[PDB]
């Protein structure tokens, strides 16, 4: 078989859990909402969790391999994740080969923990065109997918400048870029190897027009 998609029950702890951590990271971005839309609350249509038999085994695979160079901690982390190559992911995981090379801290898998940083790149870099429908980036109608990954990140090298990498530094496994003043407002997470990270929770949403 391939990947199984399980509906979670709205009334589920675990459905609930997904979307709080969803709803409650938005933020206002620097960019006024030009790339993801305006909004300040989403609606979430439901949340499937990915079962992949063969995912699972390269990502728990992986994971021990970085445990075994940073102390028995894989350092697991739930992030967010945002780009129009999700359907892609969901079958055959993530891919470095497929990383985005114009990104700040060179060509990876980049992921936050604010649901509403990922929502600015689901339809493309700065948002690209909007939705593919009405070509719209503030689209309130389209249907939009972000995935909730766990992502093993290691012994994470901690930068706050713009540093284009192809790999992780040696002895580590990730780069954590941290907030500046003339830089990053909030923290981004970077791997450079795809079975690092689990598309754990494919959410299918709406961004909710303000009120
Ligand atoms: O990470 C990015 C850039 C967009 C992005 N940037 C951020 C920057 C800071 C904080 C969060 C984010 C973010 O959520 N997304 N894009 C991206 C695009 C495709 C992938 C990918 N991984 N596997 C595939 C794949 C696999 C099989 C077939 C086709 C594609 O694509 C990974 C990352
Ligand atoms: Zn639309």
């Amino acid at each position: 078989q391939g990947t199984i998609l399980l509906d979670l029950a709205p009334e589920d702890k675990e459905y609930q859990s997904v979307e709080e951590e969803m709803q409650s990271t938005i933020r206002e971005h620097r960019d006024g909402g030009n790339a993801g839309g305006i909004f300040n609350r989403y609606n979430v249509i439901r949340i499937q969790k990915v079962v992949n038999k063969k995912l699972r085994e390269r990502f728990c695979h992986r994971q021990k391999e970085v445990s075994e160079e940073n102390h028995n901690h894989h350092n697991e982390r739930m992030l967010f994740h945002g780009s129009p190559f999700i359907n892609a992911i969901i079958h055959k995981g993530f891919d470095e080969r497929h990383a985005y090379i114009g990104g700040m801290f060179g060509a990876g898998i980049y992921f936050a923990e604010n649901s509403s940083k990922s929502n600015q790149y689901v339809y493309g870099i700065g948002g690209g065109t909007g939705c593919p429908t009405h070509k719209d980036r503030s689209c309130y109608i389209c249907h939009r997918q972000m995935l909730f990954c766990r992502v093993t990140l290691g012994k994470s090298f901690l930068q706050f400048s713009t540093m284009k990498m192809a790999h992780a530094p040696p002895g580590h496994h990730s780069v954590i870029g941290r907030p500046s003043v003339n830089g990053l407002a909030y923290a981004e997470y970077v791997i450079y190897r795809g079975e690092q990270a689990y598309p754990e929770y494919l959410i299918t949403y709406q961004i909710m027009k303000p009120e």
